[PDB]
């Protein structure tokens, strides 16, 4: 069963912001979700020095970008915390609501839009560059679970009871027609070295057959 | 009762470098603690979302700064989420150990201390500025505590009996004695447009008698 939800009417305004304000600094959505990302692995971390059974669900913690120009997709896979089917729901574990309104006040003050992160939601600057974003995502409290969203104010849960991943997450961007350039192995790289240059856990860049 | 520990060796190596290393830019220390509120005042605010009886304690989520020229000390209150006695002792609920080890092969391979805060130990930049720190914490779920180190590789921890916080947290840097310019209200001011202009709580600057 495909169940679907309406966005709170905040995070609808604030992803309606996102893919109609004209902004071409695009490439900050990538920093966004690697930062998001090792914030999920510091959990997990966190969690496992006082309870070691949590790496159960597999011991590695790093961060994978897949670039797949058949699907014309990019894929950020971490093996963090992961996230449960309420978390999911309830905006994807952000504080959405306040902070889309602090984030739309700032941005009246002289905020830009790259300050997104500042305010706990930058997860939606991805739809800078996708027309529509799966998140897949396995807490060790629970089951698989997938996401998704192509905005117009609603999003859908689902079970996703194919490939398990252990535990963490998966977000699948779906690129828009001309914003392929995010597919490029010259393009990711410089994008993680400009903004993603010191983190905490590897990134591995996959290349394509 | 004090209780005393003794970091572990790596954040001892950490408090070492940061103590010891020539490094100018000291005033990034504040934009590292507010960070640190910012955190935790999410925190709260996530899970009041699913439970709002966890905002007894208190429902206003803000950051106050408060210099103190008598005493030579700069002290930023959260209403975070606050940490538990086991939190503290654990590093002050970041993942030092592994945290330090990336931090300081980041710092041989080009980084900068001020990216101290993009490993999740950016709360020891305070001994940038500072020869002691107090933490006062109050967790739902605890007693209030205080947290107290002067490096040296050692750490108390006791309860804090006296004046109740409610809920959240209070980093008081005892500032060394060169480094009075961060009681000044200008330079705070300063410091907090320069890196921390825009975030999602209130930030108030005492002033002082
Ligand atoms: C929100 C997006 C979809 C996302 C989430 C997680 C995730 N897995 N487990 C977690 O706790 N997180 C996480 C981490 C940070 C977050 C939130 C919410 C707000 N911030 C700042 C959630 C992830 O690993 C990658 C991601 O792109
Ligand atoms: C660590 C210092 C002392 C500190 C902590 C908390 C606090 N209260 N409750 C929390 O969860 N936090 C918190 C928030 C962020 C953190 C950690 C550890 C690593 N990061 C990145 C802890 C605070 O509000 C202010 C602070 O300066
Ligand atoms: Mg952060």
């Amino acid at each position: 069963e495909v169940e679907t939800f309406a966005f709170q009417a905040e995070i609808a305004q604030l992803m309606s912001l996102i893919i109609n304000t004209f902004y071409s600094n695009k490439e900050i959505f990538l920093r966004e979700l690697i930062s998001n990302s090792s914030d999920a692995l510091d959990k997990i971390r966190y969690e496992s020095l006082t309870d070691p059974s949590k790496l159960d669900s597999g011991k590695e913690l790093h961060i994978n970008l897949i670039p797949n120009k058949q699907d014309r997709t990019l894929t950020i896979v971490d093996t963090g915390i992961g996230m449960t089917k309420a978390d999911l729901i309830n905006n994807l574990g952000t504080i959405a609501k306040s902070g889309t309104k602090a984030f739309m006040e700032a941005l009246q003050a002289g905020a830009d839009i790259s300050m997104i992160g500042q305010f706990g939601v930058g997860f939606y600057s991805a739809y800078l560059v996708a027309e529509k974003v799966t998140v897949i995502t396995k807490h060790n409290d629970d089951e698989q679970y997938a996401w998704e969203s192509s905005a117009g104010g609603s999003f859908t849960v689902r079970t996703d009871t194919g490939e398990p991943m252990g535990r963490g997450t998966k977000v699948i961007l779906h690129l828009k027609e001309d914003q392929t350039e995010y597919l490029e192995e010259r393009r990711i790289k410089e994008i993680v070295k400009k903004h993603s240059q010191f983190i905490g856990y590897p990134i591995t860049l996959f290349v394509e057959k």
